[PDB]
Parts: C-alpha cells; structure tokens; sequence
C-alpha cells in the first residue's frame, strides 16, 4: 500500500529518552520510517522551546492533504541546520523513537510509505 493508517503516541518533549533517529538526513528518514512500519515511532507537538531539546536532523510529520476515517495525510520531511528535505503543509509534529514512554494522547494518521 502507498498509504498505510497509523495511531502514533504523543509524548511529552521532557519524557523522550531518544531524542533523534540519527546522523543525517537519510538516516533519520530511513530510521522514522522502519519505527513507523515497526510500530516503535512517537510524536511530539512542536512548540516554543520543543525543537532545542531535540537532536537535528529532525524528522517532521507535514499534511499532505485537506483526512481518511479520522486519519490526517501526512509525510515526512527532514530538518538540518535550518534546510529541509522535502516540502509538504503543515507540521503535525517531530517525530522519534518510542521506547515505552507513557503518551499524553494518539495521532491518527494517513502516512505515505
């Protein structure tokens, strides 16, 4: 499927032990996208002072579309040094790894694979 529904786990910016999937661009795409598929991604809202306590390359979740059985399209887009790798809508949020954090609340998405 090019799309596949996904609940994603919102958490806390200060609760996130695994603040990145990696070391460049093509790593943090490819490492969002295997947790994704394996169910171990979390998502944090961005707000002031969010993206500081996170490690660059970010990976975001941007609509890619005006939302399927309550699930927003989205993709993905990286982040590093201020120059983005991709170009979508708005930004749902960062994601990162979920290593079993407690959510604050879910995310039905629509994601592009």
């Amino acid at each position: 499927k090019t799309h596949v529904q996904l609940s994603l786990p919102v958490l806390q910016v200060r609760d996130v032990l695994v603040r990145g999937f990696g070391d460049s661009v093509e790593e943090v795409l490819s490492e969002a996208r295997q947790h994704l598929k394996d169910g171990t991604c979390g998502l944090v809202e961005v707000e002031k002072g969010v993206l500081p306590q996170l490690e660059q390359p970010y990976v975001f979740i941007k609509r890619s579309d005006a939302a399927p059985h309550g699930h927003v399209m989205v993709e993905l887009v990286a982040e590093l040094e201020g120059i983005q790798y991709g170009r979508s809508g708005e930004t749902l949020g960062v994601l990162v790894p979920h290593v079993g954090e407690i959510p604050v609340a879910y995310r039905k998405v629509l994601l592009r694979k």
